């Protein structure tokens, strides 16, 4: 029978409420929060099974949660359950109190779940004023018992709130057990990088091959089914946050969200990211490797590793995400103007058992304050950046782009958790 870790659930149900309660943003007018995922067969990044993972350790498919504000409602398969009944027996656990007592129902396969429905719908009539729930509103997952659940929920013309932000929030901090577990992720992204990843580039290099992007992303896909780079870690519970993404060749975005292109890698400046999840939770690396770099290009790229240490320096606990943006940007605008229209407009995001929380994006707008405990990526890049030596159209442009899993401590400049060493002496390749 898989363990539940008891503790971990009552600490963090705790401080769901206590925020929940507190009120602020979008928990205010919130009655009830309802969580439901359904069939999942992609295992897609999303808040109703990243808080699932976060109370429970697991991700739960067909199974709904309903926080009340005196009970929790969960609704699954009978073996669902069986494990759930772990926490809703609670055996005179003293960390128990700050939430409600749980009931669970059991999700019938071949009969109706009417009656179930109806208590969960008839529990948010009563929860607080009975007509607003706090719903996660990017979720949509398939599959019939979501189909027959959204049909009865949709009956009772609740207003929805999107709580994804607050919730992200809420969240964000890592306990010391979290932290481990995305210290081992950002080790075996960094093994894989340094003992694959750059040793196969150097080949290609050297042996002058023409690889395409996609087919050397899927190389590195393959080697995290490699025992030899996890270091003790089962194969089963590692994966990558997102397919590698190799550019070249005057061809660039930087950014996680697209994936290698069908190219022959250029031997040019190369921006290569990956990241491992490791138990669910996300690492990030990006690096660049130049091929004979010129000392024009070498400046940018000293520059750019300048701008993510001074962002080290200010990612401190209790100050606005803005602030550290404002206080990078005004390093470029006083000793590199000319590319302020280079940089990437967002210098990183927080990261967790979601690979890239959107409302903890670093960039000009962002207000909240960060905290001892919360990861982040932290992503800087120049594109359009131009090669006054090249010759052929792939060597006039290039891009510049480097990242790290990072920690925000308990004092003084942010811990980085990834370790490649990104000197032009390390990242350089010289013909």
């Amino acid at each position: 029978a898989v363990t539940l870790d008891k503790d971990a659930y009552y600490r963090r149900v705790k401080r769901l409420y206590s925020n929940w309660r507190k009120g602020e943003d979008e928990y205010a007018n919130v009655d009830a929060i309802v969580v439901s995922v359904g069939v999942d067969e992609e295992i897609v990044y999303a808040k109703s099974t990243a808080l699932q993972t976060w109370l429970f350790g697991y991700e739960l498919t067909d199974t709904i949660m309903v926080f009340c504000d005196d009970k929790i409602i969960f609704m699954a398969s009978k073996k669902k359950v069986e494990f759930l009944k772990q926490i809703a027996n609670t055996k005179g656990n003293e960390n128990a109190n700050g939430a409600p007592a749980i009931t669970l129902l059991i999700r019938e396969k071949n009969e109706s779940n009417k009656s179930s429905f109806d208590k969960m719908i008839e529990a948010i009539k009563e929860s607080k004023n009975g007509k607003k729930i706090g719903v996660f509103s990017k979720d949509k997952f398939p599959g019939e018992f979501m189909k027959s659940w959204n049909d009865c929920l949709n009956k009772e013309g609740f207003d929805k709130i999107d709580i994804s932000a607050v919730v992200a929030y809420t969240i964000a901090v890592k306990e010391d057990g979290e932290l481990n577990l995305m210290k081992k992720a950002a080790s075996i992204t960094s093994e894989v990088f340094n003992k694959f990843f750059k040793e196969r580039v150097m080949e290609i290099v050297d042996a002058d091959e023409k690889v395409r992007h996609s087919k050397l992303a899927e190389s590195v896909e393959k080697a995290i089914e490699e025992k030899k780079y996890l270091a003790g870690a089962d194969p089963s519970t590692v994966e990558m946050c997102y397919p590698p993404i190799i550019q070249s060749g005057g061809n660039y975005n930087l950014k996680f969200s697209v994936v290698s292109d069908k190219n022959h890698m250029h031997f040019g400046a190369i921006t290569c990211a990956m990241g491992i999840r490791f138990k669910s939770y996300c690492s990030n690396l990006v690096r660049t490797l130049m091929v004979d770099p010129s000392q024009e290009v070498q400046e940018n790229y000293n520059f750019l590793l300048q701008l993510q240490e001074e962002l080290l320096k200010e990612l401190r606990h209790g100050v606005k995400i803005c602030d550290v943006y404002n206080a990078v940007m005004d390093v470029v605008k006083k000793q590199k103007p000319e590319l302020l229209n280079k940089i990437t407009k967002n210098l990183g995001f927080g990261m967790g058992i979601e690979f890239r929380e959107g409302s903890l994006v670093i960039n000009s707008k962002n207000q909240y304050k960060l905290k001892k405990g919360m990861v982040f990526s932290i992503n800087l890049g120049f594109s359009d950046l131009t090669n006054k030596e090249g010759k052929k159209p792939e060597e006039k442009t290039y891009a510049l782009f480097i990242g790290d899993t990072v920690l925000v401590d308990e004092d003084g400049p942010a811990t980085v958790l990834t370790s490649v060493k990104k000197k032009v002496k390390n990242v350089g390749i010289f013909l």
